[PDB]
């Protein structure tokens, strides 16, 4: 069993209920247990245009999956959310990331765990911090509690 935690976003539809659909789901996968949700942030959008205000929150699970397993469920809870992919990128019903893989370390083609933006992204370290203080990020080797800080741009919902 493997500590893992996933970061989820919305900026379009009604992205309260989609955020909560998608836990439901990412629940029902046998290998994944849902053992505590962060509180729902409102969050400017980042690395991008003006886009519409995100949702975002963050998960942790229980999981016997591998992480390309857990990787497969999270891309069909996005497929799930109906998720749109075109040429541009653009509002999105639903983002599950997958932040943290015990202390693990993985860099393939399709993965990178942990997640190589967490790090500078107050909208994962908030919530991120509200559910794993004690967790060890393992390339910095800081616990979340250290990592994280302070951001206007991020607002209880
Ligand atoms: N830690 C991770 N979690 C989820 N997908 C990851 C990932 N690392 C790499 N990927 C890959 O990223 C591909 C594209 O995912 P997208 O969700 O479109 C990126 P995004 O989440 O919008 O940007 P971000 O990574 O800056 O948050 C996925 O098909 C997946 O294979
Ligand atoms: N606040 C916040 N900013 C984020 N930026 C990204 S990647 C670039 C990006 C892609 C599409 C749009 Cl429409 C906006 C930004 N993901 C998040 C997220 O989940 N929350
Ligand atoms: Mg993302
Ligand atoms: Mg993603
Ligand atoms: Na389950
Ligand atoms: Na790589």
């Amino acid at each position: 069993m493997i500590q893992a935690y996933l970061g989820l976003g919305s900026n379009i539809g009604d992205r309260e209920s989609q955020l909560n659909d998608a836990i439901k789901i990412l629940n029902e996968y046998d290998g994944i247990s849902v053992s505590n949700i962060s509180p729902i942030y409102e969050t400017a959008p980042v690395g991008y245009t003006e886009q519409p205000n995100f949702l975002n929150l963050c998960v942790e699970i229980q999981t016997t999956l591998t992480v390309l397993q857990l990787l497969e469920c999270c891309l069909k809870t996005e497929e799930c959310l109906h998720r749109i992919r075109k040429e541009r990128w653009g509002p999105r019903t639903l983002d599950v990331d997958i932040l943290l893989y015990g202390e693990e370390m993985i860099d393939l083609p399709k993965l990178s765990v942990p997640h190589p933006r967490m790090n500078e992204r107050a909208f994962v370290l908030i919530p991120l911090n509200d559910i794993a203080a004690n967790v060890v990020e393992p390339r910095s080797k800081l616990k979340v509690k250290d990592l994280v800080f302070v951001d206007d741009s991020v607002k209880r919902y």
